[PDB]
């Protein structure tokens, strides 16, 4: 069996949402269409909000299962404030790798430019030590 350890980094370039402040942004992780729904904190009013936030999710078939990733806005009256997303196949990741890289989400309609994302992945079986390379 395998466990999805994901670490969210860091964002950069995210939008203004509304005209007083930066944005309040956290994100939220969902593999598949599960349960498995994981928030981080919010960071106040930045463009480049840092979580640096470990999580660990078990996989169910790694040839097939996705990961999605919401960027939104805390609440100020209309709920979670969607910024953007991206699905990202768990196949693409080589199994024991420590893959460190950016990510572009795509704005959701009416949002001026979606943000960036640095996620740190890896995919280990069981016993291993997360975000380490497993020989």
């Amino acid at each position: 069996m395998y466990q999805l350890h994901v670490r969210v980094v860091e964002a950069k370039e995210l939008p203004k949402m509304d005209t007083f402040g930066k944005c309040d942004a956290f994100a939220i992780l969902q593999l598949n269409s599960s349960r498995n729904i994981h928030r981080t904190k919010v960071i106040e009013k930045t463009y480049t909000p840092v979580w640096n936030e470990e999580f660990h999710i078990p996989l169910e078939d790694v040839t097939i299962d996705t990961l999605t990733v919401f960027l939104k806005d805390e609440d100020k009256g209309s709920s979670d404030d969607p910024i953007s997303l991206i699905k990202i196949p768990i196949n693409q990741f080589p199994l024991g790798e420590v893959v460190d890289k950016w990510y572009s989400l795509i704005p959701v309609k009416g949002v001026k430019k979606g943000g960036q994302i640095r996620l740190t992945i890896h995919i280990a079986p069981l016993g291993a030590t997360p975000f380490q390379k497993t020989d």
